[PDB]
């Protein structure tokens, strides 16, 4: 098919990752009212809206520049001043 | 394997549903501070805790007695005084 999606607050996309189980992550620019690491699944996405409702939101007030899915649950994300490995099963 | 799970507020389980894509729903009794229709996935479940973190929470202050997964996203739930079809892609 063909679907176009975007964040709730529109800004430039730096990185992108698709997991093995279809989980999709996204690296955005820095916005003070939104998360720059949005992880969501396309099967549970409302098709009537361009915006995405993320399952997991991380890295608020940060600018993620590169990311890569390590496992089926863990993602390795790089910001402009940090390097993190964030698991979706823990908020820390 | 073998895993035991329960709600954040422990109460009797009335119904249970497993979807085709591995999504698991659950019908509980009536609690005034918790949702009786907890839908969650076991792959994104923290294995160090007995409690479940639900992806979608519905039917607060209600007692769901029977439920059945219609589609990969919609569930048909029955309470003690209502009969609802709740889609996970919309909060209404």
């Amino acid at each position: 098919y063909d679907i176009r999606v975007r964040a709730k607050k529109q800004r430039c996309i730096n990185s992108l990752g698709i997991n093995t189980n279809g989980l999709i992550a996204m690296g955005l620019d820095r916005n003070k009212h939104d998360s720059s690491l949005q992880i969501w699944d396309m099967n549970y996405h409302d098709d009537s809206h361009e915006t995405i409702n993320p399952m997991f939101s991380y890295c608020t007030n940060e600018s993620i520049v590169s990311l890569k899915f390590l496992n089926d649950t863990s993602v390795l994300a790089a910001s402009t001043k940090f390097l993190k490995e964030i698991d979706v099963r823990s908020p820390n």
